[PDB]
């Protein structure tokens, strides 16, 4: 029935976006993405602790799917036989069908292809849910990401001027749930089913063992810290899909943010932190006034410095003393 | 002193609401509602589980109270001499007297009657605060429900226009604590003074055993389903008195939200989820667009799926193909 | 460089405020403070639990600091060589060099001079930060307090109207972690650094023993319990550095709240129960209507009643039957 033009995105890996427009003069068009369900052993933190993962396209967080309002986003859902799971996939952004899981149910072996209308514009949730116990069990070994959808004519301040970002960076934020043995030591196991008893018995106590940002302790630091310079307007998408969490910027401030992640409404301004509720997407905007390293942290510091929670930004640009100066270094008491 | 109107109303179990109007052409009146308090051992889940309950009119919410900015709410409060325990009622919608707590304390046996002026709109949790550690215990019990005071222009999005329900539902949310023996099976008790030192012990370390709507596990599925049609106006007021919840309707949306509650304040549009700030009542309403069963969860889905936190929606209509379709059902992959 | 007068402040013990103007005619200005760190051994209930705690200003919170937009505060962090831990401090109303943190790192013995401009107005966050692991530990000892950065034009509605209050009151709100033994009694410590591991380990788990304010239970009550008169307007400054909490003023409302905290945006209006995000500062005013004692707690009641999260006001004046009255006292029901 649907005769508009087809466009395929190449989908990239976490912290990054694919390349897209903000305002654009297309018109609608069918957005082809396509998503390959990987199963999968990693390791969690910088003490070799191991985690019976489940991805979509092989990272935490799934990737970052960008649209504009009133395009059609046309998913292929690849589950390999090399799993071991039945897997589907549910779009906050999208209306019908349990978010489209009712329509994407696919065993080892299958593929399916949905596609959904960009009514509500926003950053979103996916995730995956297959019926049951088994929603949250998949959804926090790792499968949900997030997708954008813009308006047509970009980002706005509510106030009538363009927002207009020069970066994008997702950062998608997990709770984790590894058991420990009688000894206290984390748990390894040989496969997600054989995961699955004593995971479950941790999450219904809802403390988890780590809370990390893509994937891994540390995976936004060092090589992979993410960067900016001085007068860039960096916009950061933060989701979390079973777990509240509360982003900050450290040295900076959310200059522009939507903590519901929804473009409907007017950002807020000149915040310190901000709130992403569990099952969302929120994203915040940031004009770097002063180089160095930041972190980007929930600003739950227990969960940040002790459980994972931490990214960092190294900036590169002029120092600015008007705004900070250290008046007098350290010194002896007089 | 009062001379105004007096209108009775026949209060109706949750999540079902009394009959009122939004926009009205009365003037303020003096509206009355009796309460009678219901210590009660029930079943939260469907293994049978028991529960020390103490509720408003036998149910958990307490029942939605509809009323119009200006109204006078005359509250009879009753404490049967089948109870054991004290009670008395706090209202966040009025001014005064710890809400109302310090004028309503009735031993079993007494009644009480209580006016306050409705001078707040928006949707207002009530709750039983006798004193002290009795305050957590009596809410947690089941001891609170909401209270609903409307413009009496009716609801308006912030941006001149009305904004009207076809139909509206209180969905009450309940934290349970209920302690295990050391087999690790959920004990019962004889009374709920008997149920109150193993209680406090696991309330303070903030973690329930259940988290349901309505007062039990499944309480609003299979024939107790939330319904609408294709094209209805949904207002879902949702409470919470103790703890936080995360509301989300599971392949819908909130066409317009109050997370605070609170109508002198605009909605929020297009939101996936939203946030029902602990000690608080909000409001969501959706326009229904696709038939077929939806969810509607606390987006901790380790609370929805595994705690009780679950409601259903079954939705008539016909299906939208625009808005969603499977282009290609399973399949083997090529 | 900065050639701008100079005003010293000298600063009050949290809940009460330094003395200045909303509304000013002055000019930017370098605004003067000095913050002494104390460790100290501490009573934080009833029971004479005891805690090691980290304190600017020997407080819990630290003062607040009140300066206006475009003001540049100067300040003075001294570290007496009779603590035994490095320390800093992070503003989170401060741009650059992790708000002040990578610039005010002191042994025992010294001390620095930190400026900053306050360029984001709105109430904020400071807390020491000295790196890694410390970081939450120092915080959850005790050290964080707040600022707040008030418009020249004094505060507004959003609606063009200044919001003017009488007085201002800050309640800084303190999640605490104190181990327990074998016995199950809270454990005493020696020094800080002893208390550590203990306290980690703890801190993990992330359920705190003890949710204060100002301090200790019942710091806010009695002879210290808040006060005000029917008919004045009070401005409630709550933070959190750590952790979420949920505002609410029994028997009151929040006129106009900020729960993000940050001037630039309207206050929301007519709440009956706020959201202060862990890592925050908000602010909430309210003109008092009725006298007598309230309440002013976080709204997980186990938490507020149980955990020691509950401040009083008692505020003098004539009760208004037409807002509340008690029609019919308790009596035996017909
Ligand atoms: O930022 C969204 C917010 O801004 C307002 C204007 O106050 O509307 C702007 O954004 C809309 C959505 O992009 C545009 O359609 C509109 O033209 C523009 O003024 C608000 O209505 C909205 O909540
Ligand atoms: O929705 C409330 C929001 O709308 C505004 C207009 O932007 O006021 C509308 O609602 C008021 C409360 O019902 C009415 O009194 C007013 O006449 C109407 O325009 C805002 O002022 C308010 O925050
Ligand atoms: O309360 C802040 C809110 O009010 C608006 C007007 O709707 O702006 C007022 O506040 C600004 C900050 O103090 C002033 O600069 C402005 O002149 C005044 O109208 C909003 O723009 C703002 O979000
Ligand atoms: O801003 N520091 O946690
Ligand atoms: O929207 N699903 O949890
Ligand atoms: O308002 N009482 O918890
Ligand atoms: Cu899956
Ligand atoms: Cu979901
Ligand atoms: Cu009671
Ligand atoms: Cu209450
Ligand atoms: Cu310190
Ligand atoms: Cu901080």
């Amino acid at each position: 029935d649907l005769k508009l033009p087809r466009q395929k995105v190449e989908l990239v890996a976490p912290p990054f976006v694919h390349a897209h427009e903000q305002a654009t003069k297309q018109g609608p068009k069918i957005v082809e993405f396509k998503l390959t369900i990987e199963e999968k052993k990693v390791v969690i933190d910088e003490k070799g602790t191991t985690f019976q993962a489940m991805t979509f396209n092989g990272s935490m967080p799934g990737p970052l799917m960008v649209v504009h309002e009133g395009d059609y986003v046309e998913t292929t859902l690849v589950n390999p036989a090399t799993n071991t799971m039945p897997h589907n996939i549910d779009f906050h952004s999208a209306t019908g069908a349990l978010g489209g899981g009712a329509l994407t149910l696919i065993n080892p072996g299958e593929q399916v292809v949905l596609r959904w209308k960009a009514t509500k514009t926003g950053v979103f949730v996916y995730h995956c849910a297959p019926g049951g116990p088994m929603i949250p069990w998949h959804v926090v070994s790792g499968m949900n990401g997030a997708v954008m959808v813009l308006p047509r004519d970009g980002l706005n301040d509510g106030k009538g001027h363009a927002l207009k970002y020069d970066k994008v960076y997702y950062v998608g934020e997990q709770d984790m749930y590894v058991p420990r043995d009688e000894k206290g030591n984390f748990k390894s196991y040989d496969s997600p089913g054989e995961a699955f008893t004593d995971t479950e018995e941790m999450m219904k106590k809802l403390i988890p063992s780590h809370v990390v940002f893509n994937g891994k302790v540390g995976a936004l630091t060092g090589k992979n810290a993410l960067t900016a310079n001085v007068g860039e307007n960096v916009l950061i998408v933060h989701s979390q899909a079973n777990r509240d969490s509360r982003p900050h910027l450290i040295g900076g401030h959310g200059d522009y943010v939507w903590e519901t992640g929804k473009f409907g409404n007017a950002p807020e301004v000149g915040l310190e932190t901000w709130f992403i509720r569990g099952g969302s997407a929120g994203a915040a905007m940031y004009k770097f006034m002063q180089p160095g390293i930041y972190a980007y942290v929930t600003h739950n510091l227990i969960e940040a410095a002790d459980l994972g929670a931490t990214a960092h930004f190294k900036v590169e640009g002029k120092w600015n003393d008007d705004l900070m100066t250290q008046v007098k270094a350290p010194a002896e008491i007089p």
